[PDB]
């Protein structure tokens, strides 16, 4: 039986649905450490410690652009961070280490017994996600730490398209229309890069540069694969294999690639 196991089967109801089945409580970090503003959202009734997850806006944006992701993911049982950075102007290189400190103050939390995450996170399973300029922050975080379980990068962009050493299992969300960062030259080159890892390019049908922030149109779609992918590869919940590796079958879905994903 699998330690990291939380929830109930998965279904395709269950995976598209605005939540998943744990009750969600959040606070603000008191002082942040290594980056400018953070929200925890944790799950109280998960049954077990879960994995966290640190996720990054873009160049000049907040946590509101990111923050859906946060119930979304937490009430299928992980830990998530949101942050502000230093500096809304920070370029991808310093958005990952905040991401990374991120990570480090919600490892530190858990053994804080004031925090409400005292000894509610597995410290060991961690993974990053982020969009755009913060896309690009999670690559980088996923090349310098390989130990990382998962990385989801939207609509990503750097200064460079080549992550060819990256092991951790990446879904990449693009934008068909982005006009910021192009998937010609950002997300479908940076998805060619890798051939060390699970990996998988999923592209949204006619989507501008924010297909993916909050108050998208197609949070059934992009939170059910996001979520699938966090418990196939935080969890090693082999459940989602099949969410995790297939092709959605969906209208909303103008690319689809992957590679080195189960799919049993």
């Amino acid at each position: 039986t699998n330690p990291y196991a939380r929830g109930p089967n998965p279904t395709a109801a269950s995976l598209e649905a605005s939540a998943g089945p744990f009750t969600v409580r959040s606070f603000t970090v008191s002082r942040p450490s290594g980056y400018g503003a953070g929200t925890v959202y944790y799950p109280t009734n998960a049954g077990g410690t879960v994995g966290a997850i640190a996720i990054v806006p873009g160049y000049t944006a907040r946590q509101s652009s990111i923050k859906w992701w946060g119930p979304r993911l937490a009430s299928h049982g992980f830990v998530v961070i949101t942050i502000d950075t230093n500096s809304t102007f920070d370029y991808p290189s310093s958005r990952s280490s905040q991401q990374m400190a991120a990570l480090r103050q919600v490892a530190s939390l858990n053994g804080d017994s004031s925090s409400p995450i005292y000894g509610k996170v597995d410290t060991a399973r961690m993974g990053v996600m982020g969009h755009s300029m913060g896309g690009g922050a999670s690559l980088r975080s996923a090349a310098n730490n390989p130990s990382l379980k998962a990385a989801i990068p939207q609509a990503p962009w750097d200064s460079q398209t080549n992550f060819s050493s990256v092991t951790v299992p990446t879904l990449i969300f693009a934008c068909e229309n982005d006009s910021i960062a192009p998937v010609n030259s950002h997300a479908l080159p940076i998805y060619d890069s890798m051939s060390r890892n699970a990996k998988q390019f999923l592209e949204i049908n006619g989507g501008s540069h924010s297909c993916a922030n909050s108050g998208n149109s197609n949070q059934a779609l992009i939170g059910k694969k996001g979520v699938a992918w966090m418990k196939r590869f935080m969890d090693n919940d082999t459940r989602y294999s099949t969410f995790a590796c297939e092709n959605p079958n969906s209208t909303a879905v103008s690319d689809f690639r992957t590679a080195n994903c189960s799919l049993e």
